[PDB]
């Protein structure tokens, strides 16, 4: 439907979206795992990730926000990775994708930097990147609440 990932309309040019959920995370998966899952294949080509944690268990909700600064770089990740295995815990799940609801890097920052994941622990909460320039990728800090 509206939200499937279809690589080909990406290359074509006419979906622009950027803003992805990567889905059926295994439980115990962490940000930090993530983020060095997603940079095998994708370093530097994303300004937003936030997998929740839920702090009671330090278990995950199975599901993170990803934005991409291009949209082609969702072909880089998904051609790498949605139908594979995460291959840690003995899960048996598998990498996919689809898009968010909520699209681009300031709309999820205005949707994160009054929320309450802002006055946990610092290292789970939501992350960005610098987008352009020589130091595309590096950490930024999260704007605080307004």
């Amino acid at each position: 439907d509206r939200n499937s990932v279809d690589y080909a309309q990406i290359a074509s040019g006419i979906d622009t979206r950027t803003t992805v959920m990567i889905k059926n995370i295994p439980n115990k998966f962490t940000q930090q795992m993530l983020r060095d899952y997603i940079d095998v294949t994708n370093k530097g080509t994303y300004d937003f990730l936030y997998l929740r944690i839920d702090f009671v268990n330090k278990c995950n909700v199975g599901y993170a926000f990803i934005n991409f600064i291009e949209p082609q770089s969702i072909i880089t990740f998904g051609k790498a990775r949605v139908g594979t295995q995460w291959n840690v815990f003995h899960s048996e799940k598998i990498c996919d994708i689809s898009y968010a609801n909520i699209q681009g890097k300031d709309r999820l920052i205005e949707k994160f930097r009054n929320s309450c994941v802002m006055d946990e622990n610092p290292a789970y909460r939501p992350k960005i990147f610098v987008s352009h320039g020589p130091n595309r990728g590096m950490e930024e800090p999260f704007p605080a609440p307004n």
